[PDB]
């Protein structure tokens, strides 16, 4: 089996295992801050530097993966707490969309909310233009921030959020378990054929964004990931 | 929302939160040994004492849950490494099948392999009578040890295995992620309607068994659990 | 060349190849539990029964050796996690010091912290009397628990720890590699002249201890060992 | 801490985590054959694709690493064998020397035996031009195949060799433990300041070479690696 695994309990600038895109910044406490509180339409993305092969065109096999991470979003005075964070998977050539307006695109889609990626979003602002639910929510996105499915959620400022995601290649099921600060859990599942939506080689990462009036602190605190591809 | 969460980093007899059935024993190191290496057709089970309401006959809602646990199976001289462990969900009044033959039944089914339970088994012996795959495997069982679906797996003697389970109520999807000692992960998912197969109040636990010729060390090292039922 | 090698994937009471000293006990899972959670100032040591020839008085040569073992230390209610484990090399007639107070002596030294042995300690309590660093640590001990050199370490309760030790005869260098649960490694190396500190024949083993208020589970799960002495 | 760990129990083509240089080939059993038995002066090198940061110019710290791997060298009819394998560390832009003559250079140095790298060699031919000992041997190389230190060794055709390496950063000690097929171990250690001889980012890998008359099968069977850099 072809396994890729890494664990980050903190991040440091210069680690070749991580690729920073946009307004990302590593705080002295080891945490990654995704957006710049002083920039308009700030977008910051952090990707695992090594491309992962999620499926083989030879065997036709798709990898299963288990990843968990924890983030934190804190409000700042006296800006709107937006827009949030998205854990995504994209082709290895993925770059912040040219002319990105940040905001509701979450740094992974164009103005229409379209892009090439699969991800789980933790949305804190309701963008009618992308058909967002009326409240905070977790959503499964497939090439669009107009989520294929969303579930009500509640982003608590300054609260640490723990997420666990399991992708089972046989059923092509992506299940997410989000553990809120209060102890309750929120789940959302969705069948997504990675082999049909993405190329053999992809990159995993987080992305966050803001707008002119929408800004907040987006922190990634830790990240563990493991993918295993059956090579026969 | 009605939430139930508990976490054991170690166990101990005398703790009212855990029910013990059969040949179960708690080692001084805090681990739970399910089978007695000196008994024929040994069967041991452990359950969270407090029953958990997984679905409501009033609202029709079904709970979502996140649970992870770690176990260890080791070979004992010159007996066969069987049968294994099964994490199950059962009616709150569940007992070890009357006149149980242990072995392939895993302590949850009758001789024909039938029973009232839903579980994830970590099967180390191939019982043709229950249509087992030809190798060690992980399987989803719905009222039968004749798994609804299985996936090839490999039980490594003396190694500590970490399991993460997610049940998404909305899609009724139960997905399992098994992290092997070598870092490799194995996943398996199956849609299972808990509301249809189980009562509103159920019990979670672990069960392991052995036969006359088949025996091995079955250890439960840790267990965290959190279920959240929407009450509206 | 004279080579001594053995491998233990589990132990058992009654195996003549192992010397049990003190409060040591073998669990039904094959783990060796060094101290007794109920005894005051408990001390337990395990030694490979066959004395090993680490140097020849004829050739002047010292043996090189490669050994790796795994252990687990867990906290018990409530109740300090001390004192820890030590992998030591001592005269073949070594016994627990008379009147041993356990505690920071790790069961290998007298009250002043002196003894006849060489070892690697995994110290989880800071004994000022022995000039311990303020935190958990791994130290190289030469005839005293007042370490020749220590390195900061962190003992995680219930975590399985893997250790690899290489002793190079030509350079008389002892290097240790500790793989924590999170995947991180901790190393510490130190030049130690075995021939000048220990007799021709020695025994290898582990020791651990507790005090009145300091107690924890000290377990040895596995241990492989190979030593080679050039006789020419 | 900043850790990088990977584990290969077998290799496969197409894995983005592995870089192939020269005459490397992946056998169906997952083993890597470094040289081409039908080419003159064959050179094959496999590298971990991701560059690793072994020292920070900011903190001045050096990473400690633990790596073990297994290889096999088997004679082929009536050719000399010749030359061998080397485990090396080099600048992230490392390529097979231009106009490499293979043979004694082991695929990492020029004709004079010079190059930019640090490695552990398993040399099976005695090149007087590089001052090789008269017998097979293991040697520590620092920018030259003219080893800083060597130790007598014997390469048994068809034998699976297990190697374990520990690099302690504080002491800058590189310790190697070689386990031969007959159970005997060979060790060799040397102080090497990686910070002084190499840049912050390097790549780890294996290299094997042959000549017109010297050829043999060079196989890398497995390889696990873990390095930790203190970021503070
Ligand atoms: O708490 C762990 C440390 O205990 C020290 O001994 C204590 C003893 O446990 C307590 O009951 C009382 O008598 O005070 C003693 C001295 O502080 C050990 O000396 C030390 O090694 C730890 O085990
Ligand atoms: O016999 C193995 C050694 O060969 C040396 O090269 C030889 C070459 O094989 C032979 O055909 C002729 O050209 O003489 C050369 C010089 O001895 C390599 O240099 C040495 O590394 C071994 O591979
Ligand atoms: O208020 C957060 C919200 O802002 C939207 O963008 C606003 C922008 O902040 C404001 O300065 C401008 O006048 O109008 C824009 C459109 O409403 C973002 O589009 C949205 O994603 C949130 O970030
Ligand atoms: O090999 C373990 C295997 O045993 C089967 O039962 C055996 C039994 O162990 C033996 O004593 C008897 O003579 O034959 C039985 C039939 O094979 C169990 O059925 C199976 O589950 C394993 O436990
Ligand atoms: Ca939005
Ligand atoms: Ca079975
Ligand atoms: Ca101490
Ligand atoms: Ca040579
Ligand atoms: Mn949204
Ligand atoms: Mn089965
Ligand atoms: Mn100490
Ligand atoms: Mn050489």
């Amino acid at each position: 089996a072809e396994t890729v695994s890494f664990n980050f309990n903190s991040f440091s600038e210069g680690n070749p295992a991580i690729n920073f895109q946009g307004d990302v910044t590593v705080l002295s406490n080891g945490n990654i801050q995704l957006t710049n509180l002083n920039k308009v339409n700030s977008v910051g993305r952090v990707l695992y530097a090594m491309p992962v092969r999620i499926w083989s065109s030879a065997t036709g096999n798709v990898a299963s993966f288990l990843t968990s991470f924890s983030f934190e979003m804190k409000d700042i005075k006296d800006y709107d707490p937006a827009d949030g964070i998205i854990f995504f998977i994209a082709p290895e050539d993925t770059q912040i969309p040219a002319g990105s307006i940040g905001g509701g695109t979450l740094g992974v889609s164009d103005t229409k909310g379209a892009g090439h990626f699969v991800g789980v979003e933790f949305d804190t602002y309701s963008n009618s233009e992308y058909n967002d639910p009326p409240t905070d929510h977790v959503g499964i996105d497939v090439n669009s921030v107009d989520s294929v499915k969303t579930v009500p959620w509640n982003s608590v400022s300054g609260a640490v959020v723990k997420v666990t995601v399991i992708y089972d290649s046989s059923t092509k099921t992506l299940s997410v378990a989000v553990t809120n600060d209060n102890g309750d859990i929120t789940t959302i599942a969705q069948v997504v054929d990675l082999k049909a939506k993405l190329p053999e080689r992809v990159k995993f990462g987080f992305s966050a964004s803001g707008s002119l009036g929408g800004r907040q602190i987006h922190l990634i605190r830790s990240w563990s990931f493991t993918s295993t591809l059956i090579t026969t």
